[PDB]
């Protein structure tokens, strides 16, 4: 039995105020770095162990010994997601009911049918890139979240935000956003109840109630015109859950959307943005990458079957998630008492932290080069260890969008490889700007056309 490190201390706050920083999932890779593969970390009433090492993790990811907590972030964010997928607990009545009434929502092969409204978002991207004069640059993570949104938008619900007509945010979005940067502040209020506080909950509430409002228009829109547009909006009106036999409600429905557009907004963009970032600082990996690009996407507009022949850059886009992965933790508890790794007894209910960016830098897993961008390292998934990348989280409450994202994300980034050459024009220093996800803020460059046509 060993007795787990813990990082340094402020008395009665415990640990909590290292999370008082702009920074927080690189200062906890940081403590990891200088503690290894466990640490314990408390707050008042909380106590939870950060594990960093594919050892430990894959132990952790044994759904017969562990399930998922919702950690204190996500335990906020269910104030405006509810029993959504992402922010229910498993044994929650909706969460089973809504994951098998969604599952072949997201397949691939539902993939097949939501290919060309991707296009059509990925043709704005590219239009818009050959429409730049002689000296322009790019705001990169800016127009992948314009992408992302679009995409989620137009295939979730048929709904247009049309990102690439505007600078200012959608009222949906300047909501959101402000609702995420309350729960992601809330997490060191020592007095909640302070009525120094009422203007953040005032504003939290109104922020709420905005994309309540506006998500159940959407809802009882669609119901009003009969349109059976084929997207997630439709399945969930009309599907049924094989086991209970049931739909789901209204208000579980619009948990949802809420939860699919957080999803596609930056936690998406953010891994083509540090794609295009890794592949602007290692130009031989961003030429393989665009000779692939040239090779397979031989027409005018990609076809579903073209992307999914794009194998060198869906290894470009894991060996992204491999080192910034965008959703960067996620919480389990002990299903019963328990032994981590022969060394550190667990009680029932004993709460973990997955620190994915820090597994995903273990050198006996990886080697001692972990730190370099190195796509082939996904050649051969049964070459990879068990549990050694998690960046879609574990069993069955992975991320149900995972092939939604990798198709969206490979289609832009072949489209963009196609088109036009990059250049890092700034020598731009990475500095990753954290929410609850994870973002190069500032990242630009300079895209020259190709001059390709699109038809
Ligand atoms: C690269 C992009 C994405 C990454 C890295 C990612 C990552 C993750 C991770 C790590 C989890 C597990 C969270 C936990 O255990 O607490 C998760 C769950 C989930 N993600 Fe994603 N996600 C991505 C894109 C998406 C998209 C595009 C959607 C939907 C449009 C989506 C919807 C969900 C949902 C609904 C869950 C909860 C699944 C369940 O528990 O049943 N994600 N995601
Ligand atoms: O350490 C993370 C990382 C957040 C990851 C969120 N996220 C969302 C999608 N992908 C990742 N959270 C913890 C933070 C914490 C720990 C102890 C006490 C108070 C607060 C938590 O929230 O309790």
């Amino acid at each position: 039995i060993k007795e787990m490190p813990q990082p340094k201390t402020f008395g009665e706050l415990k640990n909590l105020p290292l999370l008082n920083t702009d920074k927080p999932v690189q200062a906890l890779m940081k403590i990891a770095d200088e503690l290894g593969e466990i640490f314990k970390f408390e707050a008042p009433g909380r106590v939870t162990r950060y594990l960093s090492s594919q050892r430990l993790i894959k132990e952790a990811c044994d759904e017969s010994r562990f399930d998922k907590n919702l950690s204190q972030a996500l335990k906020f964010v269910r104030d405006f997601c509810g029993d959504g997928l992402a922010t229910s607990w498993t044994h929650e009545k909706n969460w089973k009911k809504a994951h098998n009434i969604l599952l072949p929502s997201f397949s691939q092969q539902a993939m097949k049918g939501y290919h060309a409204m991707m296009v059509d978002i990925a043709v704005q991207l590219v239009q818009k890139w050959e429409r730049l004069n002689a000296d322009e640059h790019i705001e990169v993570p800016e127009d992948m979240t314009r992408l992302t949104l679009d995409t989620i938008g137009l295939c979730g619900f048929n709904y247009r935000f049309n990102s690439f007509y505007r600078d200012q945010p959608h009222p949906f979005i300047t909501s959101m956003v402000r609702a995420m940067d309350e729960a992601m502040n809330k997490l060191q209020r020592a007095n909640p109840d302070d009525p120094a506080y009422d203007e953040n909950k005032r504003q939290f509430q109104e922020d709420i109630k905005v994309m309540n409002d506006l998500v159940d228009k959407i809802i009882a829109d669609r119901k009003a015109s009969g349109e059976q547009s084929d997207d997630l909006l439709t399945h969930m009106l009309n599907g049924k859950d094989p086991e209970t036999g049931e739909p789901l409600d209204d208000e579980n429905i619009r948990y949802q959307i809420i939860t699919f557009l957080i999803a596609g907004h930056e936690v998406t963009s953010g891994l083509l943005s540090f794609a295009l970032y890794f592949l602007v600082k290692n130009p031989h990996v961003l030429q393989k990458a665009a000779e692939e690009a040239a090779r397979v996407l031989v027409d005018p507009v990609p076809s579903y079957k073209q992307v999914k022949q794009l194998k060198y850059v869906g290894m470009v886009l894991n060996e992204a998630l491999r080192l910034w992965p965008t959703a960067p933790a996620f919480s389990l508890y002990a299903k019963e008492d328990t032994v981590l790794g022969g060394e550190y007894p667990l009680e029932k209910g004993d709460e973990l932290m997955v620190l994915i960016p820090q597994l995903h830098r273990d050198k006996t897993i990886w080697g001692d080069d972990v730190e370099e961008f190195r796509p082939e390292r996904f050649e051969n998934p049964s070459a990879i260890p068990q549990h050694a990348f998690k960046p879609f989280g574990n069993g069955q409450r992975a991320c149900i969008g995972q092939q939604f994202a990798l198709h969206e994300a490979t289609l832009v980034l072949g489209m963009m490889l196609k088109h036009f050459d990059f250049e890092d024009h700034t020598n731009y220093e990475l500095d990753i700007k954290e929410t609850l996800t994870l973002k190069p803020e500032g990242f630009v460059v300079k895209a020259k056309s190709k001059k390709i046509p699109l038809l």
